[PDB]
């Protein structure tokens, strides 16, 4: 029980994946049926600088209240578990100017990605493991046709299929994403959780 192990992407190019942003498209959260608070719209936005930090913030729209809310990962190159797509987070859920609501940690497992189009990853939080996350992720509003097979593999792996996730691009007509946000908060100091 608590957080599942999976296995994750060998040899993990940092450089190449913490870079742009991502949109999740499909994804299960825990093990009972999903709600219209948990159905979101998310983009997020990330960034590696020299000094080795990761940081990963999350817009999460809820299309039926009309709600945002965000996020931010906080990471370091030294965090990561060797070459492999895992690595340890302190998540902060913030208000938009960034004031702290809540915190907490994060294992984030990356299932697979190509960098350029999809990734798929399982994220859980030790302390409450029945908040786990297994996610698909698209470098556009959609995955890209060509790769749904690749994808499909990776869930495959995890003991599950596409359609047995939520389809986040069925509320993708009223789906929206606070880029202002986004880019404010990224460009943001937080001394408190950097480092």
């Amino acid at each position: 029980s608590g957080c599942s192990t999976v296995d994750t992407v060998k040899d993990f190019n940092k450089d190449n994946f913490f870079t742009g942003s991502w949109y999740m498209t499909h994804y299960k959260l825990g093990d009972s049926t999903l709600e219209v608070g948990d159905k979101n719209c998310t983009k997020f936005l990330h960034q590696k600088t020299a000094d080795g930090k990761i940081k990963e913030v999350f817009s999460n729209y809820n299309p039926n209240a009309k709600t945002y809310s965000y996020d931010i990962s906080f990471a370091k190159v030294s965090d990561f578990d060797g070459n492999n797509g895992k690595y340890t987070a302190k998540n902060v859920i913030v208000e938009k100017d960034g004031r702290k609501i809540d915190e907490r940690t994060l294992q984030v497992s990356y299932i697979d990605t190509d960098y350029s189009k999809y990734s798929v990853v399982h994220v859980c939080d030790p302390a409450a493991p029945d908040y786990y996350m297994y996610a698909v992720q698209s470098r556009t509003e959609n995955v890209k046709e060509d790769v749904k097979s690749k994808v499909e593999a990776a869930l495959g792996k995890v003991g599950l299929k596409l359609s047995g996730l939520f389809d986040a691009t069925t509320l993708g007509n009223k789906c929206q994403y606070d880029d202002e946000t986004l880019q404010k908060l990224l460009k943001q100091s937080f001394p408190n959780y950097e480092k």
